[PDB]
């Protein structure tokens, strides 16, 4: 079983999947990480610009164990530095932990430069009591029906980011450099999360969580702190 | 941080918390498992009987990272063997995975006998769409708002578990020999876990949620391989 999450396929394993692979296990600086609000950055207001243009519909495809949209109309600025948008996707359970508390999804905006840097926006989900929506996301879920396999794509609606990204403007971000959370788990990873999580629908969290089953990496030692693989592995 | 869940107080590192735990790292039979429906024993029917008398409000309390309600009037008789109803309490997310797919709550009763063997009876929970409910976990929950803090206690109503019990009863039964999913992790529990989830509701998980915050071991290597511990402890 190749890159999984079950067993001899997941993360506990990744470096015996592959040496290229070395971060995941002997790294100081995995993510995800139990966020402490009142220890972490939070951006300082206009350091960040993220910039999501209105697309077409798009590529939604099943990567088995995931959940991803294929999208390069968009940007990240942190400071001087520019990324551009590869693709954005979904984790169920979220990945990272507020206060220790998780929630049921977490979405990742995947950014480069043509140094190859990584940076992050990721956004939250909860549990709406009042069957509260994004309609942008929304959009992304619709065509859910048409991915059943592992392996196959097909086309969401058109995205219009305008109620997400301003929503992303209206909070704080947390901020902190951390890591992939798939393998090669590289490191000096620029990760934003926002502060406030975004509504969603038992229908969807349903709809999403039969696709992707589970896919979520545990969460690491402390920034810094030894892989707590490494630390495991004492003993002996 | 004792006994937790994040970072060194957690799973990757309880042994290493005790030497009491060697279960943890090195047991080849831990809990919980990813578990493949098509290939588990589904216990024989007529050879479990659940016995859940009505209870009066019982001491429902804030373990920290976890929410437990204490009960003593209960058995499970496997063939032979009684066991008698110690506590049951819950986990969020779900600990087990069916077909790889996890769930937003498990609840697990926790049985025993005077030889100190274990067994436990494990209920799924699944959002429901329609803002269904098990009115007996209504009564379980209703008092949350009173014990906020890890280590404080409260009354639940009246339990009674007329519905709780004939869903067992109406439903498939998936079976195996593990362990405790928190520390020492002592193997050769007998696992029961209902093939059929119960309904929750927003309002609920969300209530639970935030008083757990997140309390699921990962899941493990297939039974009798290596603890997948002791496999990444190759090398250093
Ligand atoms: C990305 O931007 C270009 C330039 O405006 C445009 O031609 C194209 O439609 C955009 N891609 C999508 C899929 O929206
Ligand atoms: C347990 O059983 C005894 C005897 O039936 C009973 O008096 C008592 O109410 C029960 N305990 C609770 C809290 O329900
Ligand atoms: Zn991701
Ligand atoms: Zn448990």
């Amino acid at each position: 079983n190749k890159f999984n999450y079950t067993g001899l396929g997941g993360p506990l394993n990744w470096y015996g999947l592959d040496e290229a692979n070395e971060a995941c296990a002997k790294g100081k600086h995995q993510s995800p990480i139990v966020i402490d609000s009142a220890a972490i950055d939070y951006a300082a207001s206009g350091s960040l610009k993220l910039d999501l243009p209105l697309a077409d519909g798009s590529k939604l495809e099943n990567l088995g164990f995931g959940l991803q949209v294929t999208l390069t109309n968009g940007s990240l600025t942190a400071n001087s530095k520019t990324y551009t948008l590869a693709q954005f996707h979904f984790h169920t359970p979220s990945e990272h932990h507020v206060n220790e508390e998780h929630f049921p999804m977490e979405v990742h905006f995947v950014f480069q430069t043509a140094a190859k840097e990584t940076a992050v926006v990721g956004f939250f989900f909860q549990l709406s009591e009042v069957g509260d929506s994004v309609p942008l996301f929304d959009s992304v879920f619709a065509p859910i029906d048409n991915i059943p396999d592992a392996g196959t794509s097909t086309t969401t609606g058109q995205l219009d980011f305008g109620g997400l990204l301003d929503h992303f403007n209206r909070h704080g971000v947390y901020q902190y450099t951390g890591s992939l959370t798939t393998p090669p788990c590289t490191e000096e990873v620029m990760w934003n999360l926002s502060t406030e999580p975004l509504p969603l629908t038992v229908q969807g969290y349903n709809k999403v969580k039969k696709i992707i089953k589970y896919n979520a990496r545990y969460t690491q030692n402390a920034l810094g702190q030894d892989n707590l693989l490494e630390v495991a592995a004492q003993k002996l």
